Order: structure tokens, then sequence, then C-alpha cells
């Protein structure tokens, strides 16, 4: 049960107890309130299930997902905007968790993802994706290789086909189709048969990830690479020459990536609404809150200016704070991620030879209409 003078809190499966146990437990010496951190994998699957029966958790920290969730099914109580934080932050992150003319979230953290160079193999970063290509080849003489991909993960094929009109959606006035979409024509096809141009021309591996890029950077083997929220791994700056730059264009449409931005909402069940909302909102949204979970493990970034300042003097996240600040809040709903993989089909059928650009754009486009 739920009781004054203790609150649970579940934290987003990007940290399992270490960072929310830290700021809890400070937070707990300094209310005397004990503060009780739960395990992501729990998170998920409970939350609906211990709503059903009124008690659990006194807060939840997510993404996407649970924002419909347990706004649309009332599992949470309603919370307003902070003036002060809303300059501290950012517009974009507050409508991002806002739901029916009333707040349902706080953002926490945000995710973006950028395209990384190195400026001691490339003079200059590309403008145009048509760049990348060509580039393999000129730089191949050196045994290096120039951009990285992952064409059989759907995060390639997408920015690949809609790039050029194949969009797996219509949006208009605020409202998709997917029966009336742009992976059903001629565009779409032009994706594919570009998309195989490159890795047809063997300029990446079966094998190789996005990870490789990292490790291949520190002996300068590969150029560019393209990675984002993951590039606490191995993406830095220090006595060498790196550069950093979100997502190029290509045929007059931007590559820029979706960008993710972490919610955390307040249980409509928790007789602790006033001081787990007051912590929330004043003790984690600060420059000592998130900066205690960031000093535990790289989280990426936050919607806060001022660590935001801070770990962007990374350059691993300074250019992906101005794709978070340019791109779109998890727009793209729950259709576009099936869309994804049909499209993915796609790309795997065309570039094994198992079928034509006709018999595979016909079939991501018939999966997404289907």
């Amino acid at each position: 049960k739920i009781e004054e003078g203790k609150l649970v809190i579940w934290i987003n499966g990007d940290k399992g107890y270490n960072g929310l146990a830290e700021v809890g437990k400070k937070f707990e010496k300094d209310t005397g309130i004990k503060v009780t951190v739960e395990h992501p994998d729990k998170l998920e699957e409970k939350f609906p299930q211990v709503a059903a029966t009124g008690d659990g958790p006194d807060i939840i920290f997510w993404a996407h997902d649970r924002f419909g969730g347990y706004a649309q099914s009332g599992l949470l109580a309603e919370i307003t905007p902070d003036k002060a934080f809303q300059d501290k932050l950012y517009p974009f992150t507050w409508d991002a968790v806002r739901y029916n003319g009333k707040l349902i979230a706080y953002p926490i953290a945000v995710e973006a993802l950028s395209l990384i160079y190195n400026k001691d193999l490339l003079p200059n970063p590309p403008k145009t994706w048509e760049e990348i290509p060509a580039l393999d080849k000129e730089l191949k003489a050196k045994g290096k290789s120039a951009l990285m991909f992952n064409l059989q993960e759907p995060y390639f094929t997408w920015p690949l086909i809609a790039a050029d009109g194949g969009y797996a959606f219509k949006y208009e006035n605020g409202k998709y189709d997917i029966k009336d979409v742009g992976v059903d024509n001629a565009g779409a096809k032009a994706g594919l048969t570009f998309l195989v141009d490159l890795i047809k021309n063997k300029h990446m591996n079966a094998d190789t990830d996005y990870s490789i890029a990292e490790a291949a950077f520190n002996k300068g083997e590969t150029a560019m690479t393209i990675n984002g929220p993951w590039a606490w791994s191995n993406i830095d700056t220090s006595k060498v020459n790196y550069g950093v730059t979100v997502l190029p264009t290509f045929k007059g449409q931007p590559s820029k990536p979706f960008v993710g931005v972490l919610s955390a909402g307040i249980n409509a069940a928790s007789p602790n609404k006033e001081l787990a909302k007051e912590f929330l909102e004043n003790y984690l949204l600060t420059d000592e809150g998130l900066e205690a979970v960031n000093k535990d493990k790289p989280l990426g970034a936050v919607a806060l200016k001022s660590y935001e300042e801070e770990l962007a003097k990374d350059p691993r996240i300074a250019a992906t704070m101005e794709n978070a600040q340019k791109g779109e809040i998890m727009p793209n709903i729950p259709q576009m991620s099936a869309f994804w993989y049909a499209v993915r089909t796609a790309v795997i059928n065309a570039a094994s030879g198992r079928q034509t650009v006709d018999e595979a754009l016909k079939d991501a486009q018939t999966r997404i209409t289907k």
C-alpha cells in the first residue's frame, strides 16, 4: 500500500536502480520520507495491473509508450506546467508531456541522433547523402569506409526510402491516413533502387554495426557513422580531430531522425501526489538531480538547459541537441513501427536478389496498407 512518509518510483528501462536510487535516497534523507525504487522489468508489465488494484507506484517514468497508456486510461493525476521550468527546459517537451489541455508528465531526459564524422579522415563533412556512396569509393583506396549504417535495420531503411518520397504515411491536418500513403508510388521504388546501390557495392558487411564504427574510430578505419543516445559508448573528442553534425539531406528531404523525450507522470492513486510531484519537477529537474543520475551512467541528455549545456560540451550530444530542438517529438505513432518493418523486409528482399523493386516495394506498401 501507499502511505504518507514513503513513495514508490519506477524508472525508464534506460536505468535499472542505481541513478534513481541515488537521487531518491538523497531525497529520502532530505525530507525523511522513504523512497522505494523498482526495476523497469516490472515497470511496463505491472503498471496497468497495479493500477487495477489501485496500489503500486506513486510516480512512473517512461519515454513514449506510457504517455498514451496512463493518460487515456486516467491512471495519473493531472499536473500543471511550470512557467519557470518551461523557460529552463524547452517548450516542445512540455508539449510532449501535455494531454487534453492539462500536463500529464514532466520532461526528464532527451534522446536524439546525429551524423558523426572524423575530421582526421574527412576535410569536410557531407551536405547530402549522395556524397556518401561516391565518397566511400574514394577513401576505400586508403582502406577506409566513409559511412557506416545498418541496412538490415528499420532505422536506415526508412530515411533512405522516405527521403526520395517513399513515405510510409500520409500526414495532414493532424491526421494520419494509412490508406493514402507514399510507399505505393514510384518514389518508394526509387528508394530500393538507390538503397541497394552501395550495399550491393559492398560498402558494408552483413555483420557491420554501429558499435564497430565506434571501435573503428579509435584506429581511424571509418570516416563517418550514424549514432545517437548510444554514442556514449565511444564518441568523444580529446587530443583528436573529430566532428559531429545532425543528419544531412537526401533527394531534397532531411534525414533528421525523430526525437525522444523521457516523461514522468504522477499516479492518480497516489495520496502523495503533492510531495511526489514536487520533488519530480523541482529536484529531478534541476542541475543537481539530473546530474546525480547522469554521473552514474551516461543518460544521453536532459531537457534542462543548466545541465544540458554542461553535457553538451561532449561532441556526441552537442549535435543531437540541434536535432532535438529542430526535430519532432515521437510523432510517428504506433502504426509507423509496423511500417518500418514492412519496408525493412523490402530492402532485404531487394538486396538479396530474392525480389525485384516491383515485387519487394509493392509488398512493403501492401503490408503498410494491409
